């Protein structure tokens, strides 16, 4: 198939004329190109029968050539009127713009009534979605880097925390993020948190710049952007020796996230998927402290679809990627998640990461 | 000068009954509390006459009580419908609605027109933006403390370059906020730009791990947020000795950028700003080499207004902060930009960032 094709398709079976997509992920999903044009105007045109364009401000233009998708391409210089610009390259003659209700500022939507005048708009953003949904190989691929340097990750926290003299939790994550921008990566794909003690049963905390608790565990939830795809991952480890009862709190997560992850293949539904955690965390007695779902599904996003929640009855296929992370918070003791992104294989599932789920001693 | 009782001024002149500011920037501005609910739902509310409320998530209520003004707050669950809730605490009775058109998406446009009618949107992007244009004596308070961070940033990261030993662009980037999520800036104003060489003519350039060249020069474009406003300056080096073809580029740009710095006080033109700049650099032969505008407003944000380009005869005001970025770019030979935010003040202005703009050779 054709993403653009896909896309032109529902614009013939919707009676659309374009697109105008504005969102900065979806153009990275749908062509190729990472750009962030801030204050200023960029937006993707896909027409039922017609070369697509791509409207990028005038200092953006060229390397939106670079990265080259068969798009037409042109830009408007800061003076001129952008929809102005936009009406004349386009030759006749719109009355329905497919738009993402999610993103568009309603003064894009008004610069393009201004000068195409009262026109219908229809929401892009589920066809998007559900275009996202499934990974391709090379999706895939490049979101295995993403859980390498996430892997990488944890070693250096994991290696920085064993190191005590007085680190802080802050010292902990400055120094991951230093080893990671100095790899190229562009930013965290989240806040990265190092909690240590009875505060990482707390899942509103984030790392102060506190001094680790020693026999206490620490958690270590962190994320990489490479490539425009996400990494999220979570392990707990302890600093000393654990006490018995932290111990089996990891095991009873650790079990459980395990549990899952032998459970997912296609056929399964994200209800089961989270049955099969939250079920056997439950059981021993902690289902009362664990109180998010399963899992969220990842990709350009840390955040995106499917969801893993009781309530959702979708069949997992072939191609979602979606996070594993049960965990058990109880206030003023310890809190535990050990959080895997995984994607679904035709016979089952594989990991972006890779790190010892085991409660390691440092 | 009561920020909100300016917009119900405004709601009271215009006959607009209720606002719903989205913007997560707007937000902190108006009440100084810095929420952002990602793809929640949040919205100051205010009115002709009457309290105001603000509309968090569940999540956010609980310190937007603490850490605010004190007006009205209320939240919503993720069970309920966020425009529902909203709509079930304004007794009466709407047919307008001033929003942030910059902002406000289609999506949530249409939850407020959904529980409310059709109704009358106002913009109230350009109000915000003048009050905005203007900042008070505690706003520069704020961003001397950003323009100090930077200066900062420019001294550990001239050290970083100089120690040569095959340390890259993204060797200085990563070092640099390093000390700053150490000093207590998680955030910087924008991506971090160490570039070396030629490739500092290129202005969508980005810090990649390549070696420090040698004998060319290398330029910092750093910037950080602190208490909830920016900082913005470059400053560009020499890494041993340049050619002094390089070298005169700078002492171009230094007296250039210096030029503008004397001439800015209150009654000249944001043209007439950009005219003196840009034009001690045509009477120097690089005037084609000049690829942007003067500078750009900063406050909140490192890209507000006004925009110092040649196109614009706003006269400047006391209270007006904005950048001062000149700058000659000679692709694959070198790039030199040379930049100060600063404040007008009633006679002149001053620099929030006092680094040595003089070529430095380390
Ligand atoms: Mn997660
Ligand atoms: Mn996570
Ligand atoms: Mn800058
Ligand atoms: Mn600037």
């Amino acid at each position: 198939m054709s993403k653009i094709e896909r896309i032109s398709a529902f614009l013939n079976d919707k009676e659309v004329d374009m697109t105008f997509i504005t969102n900065p992920t979806t153009l990275n999903y749908l062509t190729g190109l990472a750009i962030d044009p801030h204050e200023r105007i960029a937006g993707l045109m896909i027409f039922r029968d017609s070369t697509p364009m791509l409207f990028t401000p005038a200092l953006e233009v060229e390397k939106a050539k670079e990265h080259t998708s068969g798009l037409d391409i042109f830009g408007y210089e800061d003076s001129q009127n952008p929809w102005e610009v936009v009406k004349n390259h386009v030759k006749s003659d719109v009355k329905s713009i497919a738009v993402e209700f999610s993103d568009i500022p309603l003064a894009k939507t008004e610069g393009l009534k201004a000068q195409f005048g009262d026109i219908n708009f229809v929401n892009l953003t589920p066809l998007i979605e559900r275009m996202r949904l499934i990974k391709s190989a090379d999706e895939i691929e490049k979101m295995k880097v993403a859980g390498d340097f996430a892997d990488k990750c944890f070693e250096i926290g994991f290696a920085t925390a064993a190191e005590r003299n007085g680190v802080t939790e802050s010292d902990i994550v400055a120094k991951i993020e230093y080893e990671m921008k100095r790899m190229g990566v562009p930013q965290m794909s989240f806040d990265t948190l190092v909690l240590s003690g009875a505060r990482a049963a707390n899942p509103h905390g984030a790392p102060e710049n506190v001094e680790i608790q020693e026999n206490k565990l620490l958690l270590f939830d962190l994320g990489v952007m490479s490539g425009g795809y996400a990494s999220d991952a979570t392990r707990t480890i302890a600093i000393g020796q654990p006490n018995d009862f932290d111990a089996e709190i990891h095991k009873i997560v650790k079990e459980a996230q395990q549990a899952a992850m032998d459970f997912i293949k296609p056929g399964v539904t994200a209800h089961e998927v989270d049955a099969v955690a939250r079920d056997l965390i439950t059981k021993a007695g902690y289902g009362e402290y664990f109180n998010h779902s399963l899992g969220h599904g990842i990709g350009m996003d840390v955040h995106e679809y499917p969801s893993i929640v009781a309530g959702n009855d979708l069949v997992i296929q072939e191609g979602m990627c979606f996070s594993n992370e049960p965990g058990i918070y109880i206030p003023g003791k310890v809190g535990v998640r050990i959080e895997d992104c995984l994607y679904v294989t035709e016979n089952g599932c594989e990991s972006f990461t890779h790190t010892d789920h085991d409660l390691l001693i440092f």
